[PDB]
């Protein structure tokens, strides 16, 4: 019983981390296989931050002026590409803590642990989800660019995001391993809108499915509703409207509970127009979005 | 910017959990150097779990009885010894990822990070605080005993819990690494009381602090207060009161943001006394109390 915000052990990450110095800037990197993943933000200064030129910043670097240090091991450059907001540096040896991986680019609305690194050490480990909107709660401070974001499946590490910037609302963006950013989001200071947010309701429906599973029940009522009614209250509430896909996902927690998925939108639907009333679920006073239904499933039934 | 509940990245910790097995029961065990932990009621069947003895069930066991696996490759017991509630499996191999570790006992009102465990395989990581009235309110099913709470300060893993049960309340119990208890609990299947809990003072200011850094502000108000007059407030509502030692802890934080300790008990006593009237501070619509001072700095200004 608990239920808590849970990131993925972050051994196999941790073995990846390098420090990437390139000229007065310093960030973080992967490092996998023989080659090292860093923002490509790395070669600008702070001058040079309000619109960079990157392929002219990166005409004036060779390889030798990437500095990558793994730990206290410093690795040679062989090779030097930019792809999209990301800068590959090839290194002359592979490794040697290089877990089973993917690069995979997430949906909004899914799950992933971050691991905050620091001049290519990590400093924690949290769990968060993908807004709506692109965007990343994050706790990120200057330096940690560079940080991933990542889901383990077993042996496999799916990275999913590289940790570029702080937008002036204190929120972060990034991109996926390719370097593409998520959102409309570019690598300049400049004030930059984020979409319109939402709450991602399949994943509040998932937390309450984890709150009756761990005996907090007071929410549940008498009541069903239907996807259309549903989704009025989850217009006027700014969620995403709930579909047959989702509902399909809630599927297994349906099964575990033996409350049909409208039964529990009917609960959500009180508990949208009427608040907590002073309660907590799971120890929050708030509905909670950053669990999807298959971390509910993993946290209350077990996988390793 | 950003504040999460971070927990220390577990690598180090991932490299020292292995399987015990004795008889039918299988739990974790923490392999340090030559000696594998792990908690005594692995001896037990569910029909000795009443009211076990111990000393008795022990005596019944011999060194190849206790199967240690570390992933694949089987430990050799060449010892076995019970120290209060863990059992101590000397082993004739050295763990090479024995981590620079020392064994504390922590204090009520301070926090760590867990690494829940099924089969000596790592499932995940979250934060928690030492309640109180020593429980902590984890995340843990059945097989998860053995799993370990611990902080770390650069290379050093400071381990300070083992867990051992889940109450009838949901809630958990676990002993120090010498096989100490935290609380008053015993390894026996038995209804058993909890204290009464109290909020952690000192970790809902510190947590006002790092709300303030990071620009939810709204609470502060024209206040002030004193200690006395703040403990009256704190004994209504259950929390724990201030001491002079905790205004000092707190002095970091308020010398960071220039909000003397005793006006920010003001903001504390008047959310005490109002709540948060539908409003949120650092994502959380009620008062936190799992970030210490210390955490909070570590997380405001960094450390790797
Ligand atoms: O935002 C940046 C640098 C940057 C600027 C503009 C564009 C791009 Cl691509 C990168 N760094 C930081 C990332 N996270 C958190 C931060 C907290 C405080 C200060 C900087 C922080
Ligand atoms: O409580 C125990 C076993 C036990 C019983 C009595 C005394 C002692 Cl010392 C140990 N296991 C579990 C520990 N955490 C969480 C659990 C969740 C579900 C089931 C068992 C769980």
């Amino acid at each position: 019983s608990g239920f808590r915000k849970m990131a993925f052990p972050s051994g196999k990450v941790e073995g990846c981390m390098v420090q990437v110095t390139c000229g007065t800037t310093t960030l973080n990197g992967l490092w996998l296989d023989d080659v090292v993943y860093c923002p490509r933000h790395v070669i600008c200064t702070s001058e040079d931050m309000l619109n960079p030129n990157y392929e002219d910043l990166l005409i004036r670097k060779s390889n030798h002026n990437f500095l990558v240090q793994a730990g206290n091991v410093q690795l040679r450059v062989i090779g030097h590409s930019m792809q999209n907001c990301v800068l590959k540096l090839k290194v002359d040896t592979a490794n040697p803590k290089t877990p089973k991986y993917k690069f995979v680019r997430i949906q909004p609305g899914q799950t992933f642990s971050v691991l905050a690194c620091y001049n290519g050490s990590p400093s924690g480990v949290y769990q968060c989800a993908m807004r709506p909107n692109f965007t990343i709660k994050g706790s990120f401070l200057n330096g940690s660019c560079g940080s991933v974001g990542f889901n383990i499946d077993y042996d496999c590490v799916s990275f999913c995001y590289m940790h570029h910037m702080e937008l002036p609302t204190g929120v972060h963006a990034g991109t996926d391993l390719e370097g593409n950013f998520y959102g409309p989001f570019v690598d300049r200071q400049t004030a930059q809108a984020a979409g319109t947010d939402t709450t991602i309701t399949v994943n509040v429906l998932a937390w309450l499915y984890a709150a009756v599973i761990n005996g907090d029940r007071w929410f549940l009522n008498r009541f069903t509703t239907t996807l259309n009614d549903f989704n009025l209250v989850a217009m006027k509430y700014n969620y995403e409207p709930l579909t047959q896909d989702h509902v399909d996902i809630l599927g297994p927690l349906s099964a575990q509970t033996g409350i049909a998925v409208l039964d529990m939108c009917a609960s959500l639907k009180e508990l949208l127009q009427n608040g907590m009333n002073g309660r907590t679920i799971l120890g929050s006073a708030l509905l909670e979005d950053e669990f999807t239904p298959f971390d509910v499933v993993r946290q209350c039934s077990g996988v390793t």
